[PDB]
């Protein structure tokens, strides 16, 4: 089984328009970085709704995992910042195309937030559990991408969880103030209950919206 990383089939490199799209998503949003987070959490709505709307006509869609929520983890000793969402999903094939191939208000109506993390993060990493594959991984530092196969295994039951490898300047979104403030304020209108993982020392989810 040693033909996948000798020839490296795993890496990929952007399309050209995507390279540009994400120069101007940076540069735009520069003085309001903030705004990553309101975006993953909209595309994490975007892909609640759309296993809700598959759970109507497929009576199995839930099963690898009953819950449509958003939850939101610090983990400041690793550096790390976690959006999880119980959504539909990518297939692998989705994460090398919908990630790789192709002004606040702009941004968010054409949905292209997502590249927005790299206003705060050095890495972006995707692990994605689609009903049709099993679970990948997608990783990029933005001057190229890959995508394998979670070794973990099956951990996610169905949903997507965006890690952020945060810049040594943006510690500041490890704080859990400073998170359930901005949770708070783009979790308001998902209809989606969305929890942040909180100390009050006991830790366990808190309700957001
Ligand atoms: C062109 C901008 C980058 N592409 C996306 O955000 C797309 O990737 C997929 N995507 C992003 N975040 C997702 C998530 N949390 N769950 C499922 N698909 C997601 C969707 O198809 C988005 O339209
Ligand atoms: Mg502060």
């Amino acid at each position: 089984g040693s033909h996948m990383l000798r020839e490296k089939s795993e890496k990929f490199a952007f399309q050209a328009e995507v390279n540009r799209m994400m120069k101007l998503i940076i540069n735009s949003l520069y003085k309001n970085k903030e705004i990553f987070l309101r975006e993953l959490i909209s595309n994490a709505s975007d892909a609640l709704d759309k296993i809700r709307l598959i759970s109507l006509t497929d009576e199995n869609a839930l099963a690898g995992n009953e819950e449509l929520t958003v939850k939101i983890k610090c983990d400041k000793e690793k550096n790390l910042l976690h959006v999880t969402d119980t959504g539909v999903g990518m297939t692998r094939e989705e994460l090398v195309k919908n990630l790789g191939t192709i002004t606040s208000e702009l941004i968010g109506q054409f949905g292209v937030g997502f590249y927005s993390a790299f206003l705060v993060a050095d890495k972006v990493i995707v692990t994605s559990k689609h009903n049709n594959d099993t679970q990948h991984i997608w990783e990029s530092d933005s001057n190229e991408f890959s995508v394998i196969a979670d070794p973990r295994g099956n951990t996610l039951g169905r949903g997507t969880t965006i890690t952020l490898v945060l810049k040594e300047e943006a510690s500041d979104y490890l704080e859990l103030d400073t998170i359930k403030n901005l949770v708070k304020k783009y979790s308001q209108f998902i209809n989606f209950p969305i929890y942040v993982w909180s100390s009050k020392t006991v830790w366990d989810w808190e309700l957001m919206n």
